[PDB]
C-alpha cells in the first residue's frame, strides 16, 4: 500500500525493482540491487554510522571506510574495489592488527583488487614517521605470515606521499608491500612526490611468485638528506618483474642514495624502461639473508631494453653470506640498455659505471660467487669530464663475467682503485667487438684504460681495440706486479696505437708465464751484422725471451737494405730475424713491431 | 494506481524509474534499465526458464547460459560479458551444432568480449575425454567456417581444466581455439590444472591476422603418460603472436613433451617470456600441410627475451612439403633469450640445444628450405654432466643459419649424430664473437666440440675462440671423411691450445679444396741444413702441400740458433723456412706453429 | 501519494529508490542514482534538447553531444566515457573555438579519458577536407596553448576515417592531437580506412612528457596521390613511445611517402612492433624548429625488436638547424630488429637502406651533428634484384654510427651516391662481426660493396668480412681520389677473396697515409737473384712502399725453391723478401699476397 513507498525510498527499494536485461524474454527475472550489486566502490563503505555518505578531503581520514570494503569483499571471494576518478581520498591513520608492526596502512587481502581511478594522499599526520600504505602480510611476523594471492592495483590514479621527509633514517616508508604474494601486480598507477625506502616490495624473502609492475610511474621519491636508502621496486619474489615504466627523480639525493630495481631472486627481469635522475638502475643481487623462499641462487636475471641517465652504476652485481646461507648469482643478461651518466663534475657522485662488482653490505670483497653474466648490445655513455665513469667497476670477487658487442665510451673500461680491495678475477671476457669510444680521448693522463688492480686474473680474455688516438693515455691495459696472470688472453690492436709509448704493461713480467697468451705493438731497436746478403738483425735489449714471433708494423725508408719482415727471439732475450743487405754493412733500425706470445 | 506498484515489481520496474546523469539538465532523460542495459553478465542468463537466477557451483552445468549470453550479445553488434568474480562456473556438457565436430563447449561470436573475473571449471563429465573449451568455428568443417573477428577474452580470472587426463593419445584438449581468427586476443588469464594439447591456438592454416596472448600464464597443463603432444600457445595465422606470459610445467612427461609456443606463420612472434619446466621452447616451422591462409613461407620470425629452463630444444626450426605445397622457412630472428637446460641425467630427455634444425614429422631430413635466420646476443648453459647439449643440433638439411655474439655454455657447440641424417649445409656461420663457455671443460673425452657429422659443407664460417682450456676434448673441430667442404672458412685461434695434440682435424684431408681457408695450431718437427748463416729448417713430415704460410707459436729456448719466424711449403708437402745459425750445425727442433691456407 | 509516482517517473526518480551494496548493514544508504552516476556514456548525453535519446548512425552528427560529455565531466575532475560498443558513432561536423584552428572535431580535456568500445566513423562533410578528430590544444595558436593532462583514449573499438581522400597536398589530417600532452596514452585502438598526415600525435614542439601508443592497430591510412607525406605516430614530446603496436598500408603511395614513426625529442622509444607496407620503419631526428619544449638536442632514442617490411629505409637519423637553434641528435640504439624489403623493382620507391642519413628538408648535408649510434644484432634483407639497398645510406655529415654484430644482406652495405652530396665522415665504425650475405652474390658488376662516396673520412673504421664469394663486384672498398681519409682502420679478411682482381681499392692512393692502418689481399708478380740459398725476392711493381709488412696467402708448387713466406719494402716501393733456392736460378712467381700496414 503506502508500505510500498516506504519499502522503496528505504536502502532494500532498489532489490524490489524489477530488472530484465534488454526486456529479453530468456533473460534472467532480477532486481536492480541485483545488478548495482556487480560492482562495488569505496562510496558503499564511505559512510557514517548511520550510513550517511562522507564526502573525501584533507580533513577526512578515509582509512577506515577503504579496509571496510576490502575485508568485505574479501568475505565474498574476491572482486574488484573502484576508488573513485575525480576526488582525493586521503589517509590519515594507522591500521591495527597483523599490519601494525609494518607501520601498514591498509591491509591488502587476496583476491581483492583495486581500481585506483582517483588520487591517494597521504595527510601530515605521517609527515616524519614510517609508513606502509599497502600491506599483504596479515601477521607483525612475517615468517608466520599467510600468503596474499591474487591482488591486483591498477588504474590511471595517483598515489602521492605528500612530500613529507623521513623523520629518521632507520625509518622505512613503502606504497606497497605486497608481502608473501602470489599473483600479485601493479599496472598504470603514479606514485609521487615523497621520501620514501620503496614504492613497490614484491614477495618477502624469496617467498611469492609471479608479481609485476607494469606501466607505472615514479616520480619524485626522494627528498632529502635524511633517507638512507632506496630502491623503487623491490622484486623479492621469483618469477616476477618490472616491464615499460617510466622514473624520475630530481633531488640531489635520489642521485647519490637512488636505485630504480633491485632484483633479488631468480628468473626475475627488468624492461623496457625508462630512469632519470637516479644514481642507479638496478641491483641484480643475492642476498643469503633473503633466500628462506626460493633457494640460495639468483639465476636467469634479465635486465634489457632499459634507458637510463643515471649518476653512479647503472647495474651491480652481488652475492653474500651468512653463517648458515651462502649466496650465488648466476645466469645474468644485460642487453639492449642506453644508458648515460648525466652532467656532473668528476667524484661528485659514486662512480659511475655500466656493471658494478660490489662488495657486500660489510664492504667484504670475499664472499661473492658471480658468474655467467652475458653484458652484450648495449650503449654507455660519460661526459668527458666525469674521470669516475668505467665499462666495468670489478670491487669483489668475480667468478665469470661476458662483455661482447657493446660500445662503451667512458674514462675506464675495465676498473678498479689501487690499494683497494684485491680481487679475484676468473673468467673476465672482454670480446674484441666490444667498441670503445672516443669521448675521453685527450683526457687520460697518468691513467690506464684498462686498469687491472686485481689479486689475480684467470681463465680470461682481453681483446683492446681502438677506434681512435689516445695518446693521453698511460697504456691500454696494465697489470701491477702484484696481479697474478695465468691461462689467459690479452691483446691489443695496433689501429691508432703507432704513437703509444707503451701498449700492454705487465709490471711484473707476467706476460711471461707458460700459459699466457698475448700480442701487442712495441717500438724496437735492432743491429744488423754487416754481411752482404741474407743478414741477420738484432735487438739491441733483452726483453724478449718471452717473444714466439713478431712482424714490422713500419714501412723500410731504405733503399740498399731491409730490416727482417719477422721475428723470432733467442735464449738471451734478443729477437733475431733474417734480412737482406743489397750492399754489405752494419744495420741499426728502430721499427715498430707486433711482438707475439703463442698467438 | 495500485497498477504502478505491480509495473515497478515486475521485470520492466527499472524501465519505468527516471533518470538523469548527476542530475545534469542538458542530460539524456532516461531510466534506469537503460543504464543498466550497458553492462551485461552471466547473471542476466543464468536462469532457469522462469527466470529465477541459478547459483553456479559443481552441480551446475553453466554451459547453455553462457552460450545464451554470447549468441543474444552477438545478435546486438557485439559487447563485453563479464563472468563475475567470487564464483566458479562449471562447465558440464558440450555445445551442439558447428562446434560439435571440434568437441568444443562453447562457440565464440564476432565481437563479443569475454571479461573473465572469475573461475571457469570443467566437471568430470569431460575425465578421459576430448574438448575445446572455447571455440571460434562456426562450422565441423573449418574449411567452411565463417571468421571469428573481434572477439577479445581477458581478466584476472581463471580456466581450470580439472586436472584430468587424456583417455587416449590420439584426442585432442584445447581451451581457446579462435579458428579463422582476426582481431582476437587473450589477455591476463590463468589457465590451470590439466593435460591438454594446447591452451590457446590463433587462426585455422594461416587463416586468421592480428591475434595476441599477452600476460596470461600456464600453469601445470601436461601431467600423463597418454598425452601425445603439446604447445600451450599455436600460432597458426600471420601478424600474431605471443609476449610477456609465464609458462610453467611440473609433470615428467612435460619434459619429454611440451613446448612453450609454436610460430608457424609469417610476421610471429614470442617476446619477453618466462619457461619452466617444459620440454622445448619455440617451434618455428612452415608446414606445407598449414599454408593455405598465408601462403607457403614462414618469414619474418621472432623469438626474443625470453627466459627458459627447458629439458630438450630451446627453438626448433623447420620446414617440410606435401605432395603440392613445398614448406619454406627464412628471416627469422632469435635474440636476448636467456636458457638453461634444466638439472637432468645425460640423454633422460630430448637431447639438449639452443637451435635445433629438426627433420620433419616423418623423420624426413631432405625436405629442408630454411635460411637467413639471424641468432645474436643469446645465453645458454648446460650443466656439467649434460653430454647431450649443443649451441645447434643441425640434424636435417639447412640453407642458412648465422650466429653472432652469443654465449654457449654447453657440450658441444656444433653437433650432428654420426650414422643418422647426413645434412646438406650451406651458409653456416659462426663467428668469432661466439664465447664458447667453461662449464663443459674435462667432459669432453672422445668427443669434438664442433662435430661436423654432415653430407657436405659449402659457403661457412667457424670461427673457433676458446676462452679456458679444455684439454679432454678430441678436437675443437672435426670433418668426417664422408663430408665434403668447399668454399669455406674455418678456423682456430691459438689460445688455450698449446698442449692441444689435435686442433682441427680434417679426416679426409679437405682442408686442401682450392676454396678452403684454414688456419689451425699444429705441432711440427723440423730439421735444418748445416750451413753457418742463414739457414732452411724442413718439416721432417710431407703433410703441409696444402699450407701456404705458417708462423712460430713457440719461444726459443737456444742461443746459438733461432728456427724461421715463418714457413711456406713445397712441392713435397714439407715446410720451409730460413733461419739463422750464428754457429754452423744440424738443427732440430719442435715447434708450434699457426699453420694457415690462404688466410 | 500519487506524487511519489510522479516523482519515480520523473528524471529524479532513480534518486529517491534507496540501495545499500548486497544489504550489508554497514554499508553506505545510497539512491540508485548514486550508483549509476558512478559510471557515465556518451547516451547520458546523445539527446535532443527535450531530453529524449537520439540514436546514432549516418545521419546523425554525434559530435555535439560527446564535447558535452568530455565538458561536464571535465568538470567534475575527470573520469571515463565510454563510446559504446555495438554502434557506431558518426561525427559530422568540425569542433568550434580553441581548436577550430586546428581543423578539430573533439575538443579532449585534462583527465577525461575516453573508454571507445564501439566505432567512431567520419561522415562525408570531411571529404576532401582536413581534419583532427580529437584535439588537446585550447587555443588556435599551440604557443599559447594550454596543457592536457592525464587523457588516455583506450578500448577495442575503432576510429574509421571514411576512406576520404585528401583535397590538397597542403592540407593536414590527424586521428589523436594530443597538443602540449602529459600523461597520455592510446591503448587498443585500430585506426583505419584513410588518407591522413598522421594517426596520433604525441607532444608539442618538445612540449608533454609521458605519452604513449600501445597495442593499437594503424590500417590502410594513406590512399591517395595527393597526400603529401605521414607519419602514423609523430612522437614530439620526452619520455615517450610507441610499443607493441600493429602498422599496415596497401597502396602504391604509402610505399613512397608513409613512415610508420617519428621519433623527435629525447628518451623516445619505439619497440616491438610490426610493419607492412610502408615506405619507412622510423624517423629520429632533431627537428631545431621544434625544440621549444625539452631542449635542442634528441639523446636516448631506441628503436627495438620490430619486425617490418618496407619500400624505402628503415631508421632515418637527422638534424638540422633554424636560424637560433641547432639540432643535435646523439645516444640512439638501434637493436634486434629484422626488416626487409618488400619485393619491388630497383629504383621503384626511395632508395632501400636499413639506416639512412638523411639531408635535412631543403636538402642540405652540411648541418648535422649525429653522433654515438650503435646499431647492433639485426636482420636487414632485400631481394637480390633491389640494386638500390644498402645496409646504410649515409648522405649527410656523420659524426658517428657503430654497427656491431649485425647481419646485412642487401646490394651495398655503405653507399652514397657520387656526384651527390659529398659527406663529411667521423667514427664510422664497421665491426668484423657484422655479417654480409649472399643472396645479392653475382649481382654487382660495376659495383663497390662499401662505396666511399665521401669529402672525408676519419676515425672510421670498416672490417670486411665475406661470407660467400661474389666475384662480380668491382671492389669490397673503394675509395675515389676525391675522399680524404685520415686516422682509420681498413681491412679485408682473405676469405672468399682469392679470386677477386680487386679487393680494396684507393684511388688517391689514400691508404699510404701516416695514420691509415690497412689490410687486403692482392696478387703480386715477384722475381729472385739467381743465388743458391737464401736468396732474395722482389717484386716487378714498385707500387709498395706503403707496405709494412706482406705474407703469401698461395702455395708453392716448387720443390727447388720457395719464395719468401714474408715481405717487407723498399724505398723505391718495391717488397723484398728471402726465400730459399735449393738449387740456384732466377725465379720467377705470381704470388696472392696479404698485404699489411701498420697492423
Ligand atoms: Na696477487
Ligand atoms: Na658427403
Ligand atoms: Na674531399
Amino acid at each position: 500500500p503506502d508500505q510500498f513507498r516506504a519499502i522503496i525510498e528505504s536502502p532494500e527499494g532498489a532489490g524490489h525493482v524489477g530488472y530484465q536485461y534488454r526486456r529479453n524474454t530468456g533473460s534472467t527475472m532480477r532486481m536492480v540491487s541485483d545488478v548495482l550489486d556487480e560492482r562495488v566502490s569505496l562510496w558503499d563503505f564511505h559512510c557514517d554510522p548511520s550510513g550517511n555518505v562522507i564526502q573525501p578531503g584533507p580533513n577526512v581520514d578515509s582509512r577506515q571506510y577503504l579496509q571496510a570494503a576490502i575485508d568485505y569483499v574479501s568475505s565474498n571471494g574476491g572482486g574488484t574495489i573502484t576508488i573513485p576518478a575525480g576526488y582525493t581520498w586521503y589517509l590519515g591513520s594507522y591500521g591495527v592488527g597483523g599490519i601494525a608492526g609494518h607501520s601498514g596502512i591498509i591491509q591488502l587481502r587476496s583476491n581483492v583488487n583495486l581500481n585506483i581511478e582517483g588520487r591517494i594522499h597521504l595527510s601530515p599526520f605521517f609527515d616524519l614517521k614510517p609508513f606502509q600504505v599497502f600491506v599483504g602480510f596479515d601477521n607483525g611476523d612475517p615468517a608466520s605470515s599467510g600468503n596474499l594471492e591474487n591482488c591486483h592495483i591498477y588504474g590511471h590514479g595517483v598515489v602521492d606521499f605528500g612530500g613529507y621527509e623521513f623523520g629518521a633514517s632507520s625509518q622505512l616508508r613503502n606504497g606497497v608491500a605486497f608481502g608473501r604474494s602470489y599473483n600479485c601486480s601493479v599496472t598504470g598507477i603514479t606514485f609521487q612526490n615523497g621520501d620514501v625506502t620503496w614504492a613497490i616490495t614484491l614477495g618477502w624473502n624469496g617467498y611469492g611468485s609471479n608479481c609485476y609492475v607494469r606501466k607505472c610511474r615514479f616520480i619524485n621519491l626522494v627528498n632529502s638528506s635524511v633517507n638512507a636508502a632506496h630502491s623503487t621496486v623491490y622484486v623479492n619474489c621469483p618469477y616476477s618483474g618490472v616491464e615499460s615504466c617510466y622514473f624520475s627523480m630530481s633531488s640531489s639525493f635520489a642521485r647519490n642514495i637512488a636505485c630504480s630495481v633491485a632484483l633479488h631472486q631468480h628468473d626475475t627481469f627488468y624492461r623496457g624502461s625508462t630512469v632519470n635522475g637516479y644514481c642507479r638502475g638496478a641491483y641484480v643481487v643475492m642476498h643469503a639473508a633473503e633466500a628462506a623462499g626460493a633457494g640460495s641462487y639468483a639465476y636467469n636475471m634479465q635486465v634489457e631494453n632499459n634507458i637510463a641517465v643515471i649518476y653512479g652504476q647503472f647495474v651491480i652485481l652481488g652475492s653474500d653470506v651468512t653463517a648458515t646461507v651462502s649466496g650465488h648469482l648466476n645466469d645474468v643478461i644485460v642487453s639492449g640498455n642506453i644508458v648515460s651518466i648525466g652532467e656532473r663534475a668528476a667524484f661528485s657522485a659514486p662512480f659511475g659505471a655500466f656493471i658494478d662488482i660490489g662488495p657486500d653490505n660489510s664492504g667484504a670483497s670475499n664472499v661473492q660467487d658471480i658468474q655467467r653474466v652475458l653484458v652484450t648490445g648495449n650503449s654507455f655513455y660519460a661526459p668527458a669530464n666525469i674521470t669516475d665513469s668505467a665499462a666495468i667497476t670489478l670491487r669483489a670477487n668475480l667468478n665469470g663475467c661476458t662483455f661482447i658487442a657493446n660500445n662503451f665510451d667512458c674514462r675506464y673500461m675495465v676498473y678498479n682503485a689501487p690499494g683497494t680491495t684485491s680481487p679475484v678475477v676468473q673468467n673476465l671476457v672482454w670480446d674484441k667487438s666490444n667498441v670503445i669510444g672516443g669521448t675521453h680521448a685527450n683526457q687520460r693522463a697518468g691513467q690506464n684504460l684498462f686498469d687491472m688492480q686485481f689479486a689475480s686474473v684467470v681463465n680470461s680474455t682481453i681483446e683492446v681495440q681502438l677506434s681512435c688516438e689516445d695518446l693521453s693515455m698511460f697504456s691500454c691495459i696494465l697489470f701491477p706486479a702484484s696481479c697474478q696472470l695465468s691461462y689467459s688472453k690479452i691483446t691489443v690492436d695496433s689501429a691508432w696505437t703507432k704513437s703509444m709509448s707503451n701498449t700492454a704493461v705487465f709490471e711484473g713480467n707476467q706476460q711471461a708465464g707458460a700459459n699466457v697468451y698475448v700480442s701487442y705493438p712495441a717500438t724496437v731497436n735492432l743491429t744488423s751484422y754487416n754481411t752482404q746478403g741474407a743478414v741477420p738483425f738484432f735487438s739491441t735489449d733483452t726483453n724478449y725471451a718471452w717473444v714466439t714471433s713478431a712482424y714490422s708494423l713500419s714501412i723500410n725508408e731504405n733503399l740498399d737494405f731491409s730490416p727482417p719482415a719477422t721475428y723470432t727471439n733467442k735464449a738471451n732475450g734478443q729477437l733475431v730475424g733474417v734480412g737482406y743487405n743489397e750492399i754489405g754493412g752494419v744495420r741499426s733500425v728502430s721499427v715498430r713491431l707486433m711482438l707475439q706470445r703463442q698467438v
